[PDB]
């Protein structure tokens, strides 16, 4: 379906090729720029090429980082995936759940686009067992057993054959580390 | 006029080799580092070569991208550039403001989006957030989210509008985009109402 | 004498560090820096240490909360002494000794690294080492990542937000470790261009 363009070295923008008649969807304000024809629409937001010319829209996430395009046939059209880390995909993508932390299932035969904050991190499992700090879990596919847990630092055990994708910037790392830093200057009230 | 080295890969600074009696203009916040007879005086911040041989200071944006180093000659002797995206330029560059407009209750709700304008036969470095996107225009129409907008040349015409919230910018006409993947408004924006 | 510790440095501009650790090998971070750990990785709390409480090579990940890339230092190739903003450090082999060197608040910490391991400092935006020989250097204060000893230096309110530019000057002979883009920095200016 989709021909696309991963640009950039380590941050990423994933620019969509779209032919009359094809559609992208995409989380609000993913967006960076349009090329002439496409059309776009609320409801997930829905960009399309409404003229005749092969066409352009780009897309990056809100924070530094990779993006990973990920062919659905490629991993039994199946592919789990944290809210955050979502792009956007092919349009006749099922999506759905699996503020806190969010796993959401994308299920399908199209193209479907993931960002990972920071350092990307691809992993093959093989009956290994692997814990990761929960935020930095990115996507994984079937045949990975996971398991949120806690201490008391909320930790992700996982386990089984198949891939997972890590972050090591999640961005809930970055946005929570930012708002404690500011705590002199808002201190400064009180 | 101005020798210089931009250092690092996706995320950059400016060092810029500054020869006795040389300057350049900067805001001050974007500093970095400077060698010992670099003198800086407040009038946008200069910073002059004092002493007898090369001197060196180093520039970089307060959030993540690359640094384009844009010689006026090479664009007619104007750029117009997001405020957030000036970096520095070679003393002697023309810095005005093209457009200032705040726009809603979100980031250009604050401060406001502003347009500079630079012109002169100088060196002039802005930065781009992100990636950088390069877009030669040939009588096409561009549509961009508002804070993507780094620097356009003339010939290409500009306006802001509210979309169906969605800050658009349409561009349309001659010469050289240059968009960023990552705006600093983006980036601050969505931190800002995650943390609440 | 510290564990000594096997690494690989993940990824291009945005980088992790993977530490490897043999049986009964201990890491020591702060609590939220980790990302992965193997199957044999345990921790406990102190600042916390990650340790292999199993078999073969095992890996722990660690990165810092904002971009930027990772420095190895091996302490031996400093005379077992390294200075290193607070916000810098990552992660440290077992054995090394964290102290303050130096706190001052003008309205900024700098710990000192001690022992004979690798340790792992962290720089936001770009890495810019530099020698000084006899010379002084001046800096935004927040973009100084770690220095040796022969350097001398003090932080202070530049003067000539709307206020504020904190400067330092460091002066005599050694090497210094700048970043481009200082979390305090990135921090700063998202807090008043929002906020």
């Amino acid at each position: 379906e989709l021909d696309y363009r991963i640009l950039g070295e380590s941050m990423q923008t994933v620019e969509i090729e779209l032919d009359p008649g094809e559609t992208v969807i995409a989380e609000a304000g993913a967006m960076n720029y349009m090329t002439g024809d496409i059309r776009f629409t609320a409801r997930m937001t829905h960009f399309t090429n409404e003229g005749q010319g092969k066409q352009h829209v780009a897309f990056a996430a809100p924070y530094p980082g990779s993006v990973v395009a990920v062919d659905l046939d490629d991993v039994g059209g199946r592919l789990f995936c944290q809210k955050d880390s979502f792009l956007c995909a092919a349009y006749g993508t099922r999506v759905g759940i699996a503020e806190g932390f969010i796993l959401q299932k994308l299920e399908g035969d199209g193209l479907v686009f993931v960002h990972a904050g920071g350092t990307l991190i691809r992993r093959q499992l093989n009956g290994e067992t692997l814990r990761v700090d929960t935020g930095c879990l990115v996507a994984f596919t079937d045949g990975i057993d996971y398991d949120v847990q806690l201490a008391g630092l909320l930790l992700t055990t996982l386990k089984g054959s198949g891939t997972v994708w890590l972050q090591s910037l999640p961005f809930s790392r970055l946005a929570g580390r930012i708002y404690d830093a500011t705590f002199r200057a808002r201190e400064e009230v009180r």
